[PDB]
């Protein structure tokens, strides 16, 4: 059944594959390693949003972050290039979400602010939503090198999944701040070739990457079907045995997704 397909997957990538789908109405939870540990990588970048969003008022997203040379340290298609002018918050927010960008996430930590330069404080919003598991530890680059089996910077597909369906499909935010984390992740321009790939066009997807060391690939989302059922998909994945330099292979994203896919259709 779809154990057997996602252990073909497993071998067919030399990967380790991680999915979680939440129980709905009538379906029942689908689970594949789903309380194994995967790294965010930057699918801690969509939370992070909803905890500056929950944090302030809806006008802090016009506050003037201004950065510099030495804070671009990572992947940072956005602030690389406005990193003479600053950004706001709410560009903050777009870039982190909609390009996965690191400067702009680390700056969104030093926001929430606190201990371990926002990490922590991160980590005891995920606390608030009952999530006990999940857990930040540094920030970029450095939260995508942990090695295998560390438990650092790590989540799991169950856990990952509860918290976006709370915060997308629940009441962790207001309206108003809940549609504009939907809209920046409806917008996202780095998932195409991952959970979107699995899921017929005319199911809607939004969704967060992320792509790390250890061929690591990650995808969460939230699709509806063609008459507005909701589903939430957590896809974690990593490919150890290639050591730190695997490649990710989106493609077994996509081919787990069709598979979930084939299920709720």
């Amino acid at each position: 059944d779809l154990a057997d397909r996602f252990a073909e997957l497993e071998r067919r990538y030399d990967a380790r594959l991680g999915v979680y789908v939440p129980a709905t109405g009538t379906t029942a939870a689908i689970e594949y390693r789903a309380d194994e540990r995967f790294a965010f990588c930057s699918t801690f970048k969509a939370p992070l949003v909803a905890a500056v969003l929950h944090q302030n008022p809806l006008t802090h997203l016009d506050k003037l972050i201004t950065y510099t040379s030495d804070d671009i340290r990572s992947i940072s298609p956005v602030a690389q290039q406005h990193v003479q002018t600053g950004m706001t918050i709410g560009q903050l927010c777009d870039a982190a979400i909609r390009y996965s960008d690191g400067t702009a996430a680390n700056l969104l930590l030093a926001d929430l602010g606190g201990p371990g330069g926002g990490t922590a404080a991160f980590t005891g919003y995920l606390r608030s939503l009952g999530d006990t598991v999940s857990r930040l530890d540094a920030e970029e680059p450095e939260l995508n090198r942990d090695p295998p089996g560390d438990e650092r910077d790590t989540t799991t597909p169950h856990a990952i999944a509860l918290v976006l369906q709370q915060l997308v499909l629940g009441n962790a935010l207001p309206p108003d701040k809940r549609a504009l984390l939907t809209d920046w992740m409806a917008r996202n321009t780095t998932g195409a070739k991952r959970i979107r790939a699995g899921f017929p066009a005319d199911w809607k997807v939004i969704d967060k990457t992320g792509t790390g060391d250890y061929g690591r690939a990650n995808d969460i989302a939230v699709v509806w079907s063609p008459t507005g059922v909701p589903y939430v998909v957590a896809v974690m994945s990593d490919r150890a045995g290639g050591g730190y330099d695997a490649e990710p292979r989106e493609a077994l994203l996509a081919e787990a997704a069709t598979c979930v896919a084939g299920v709720l259709a």
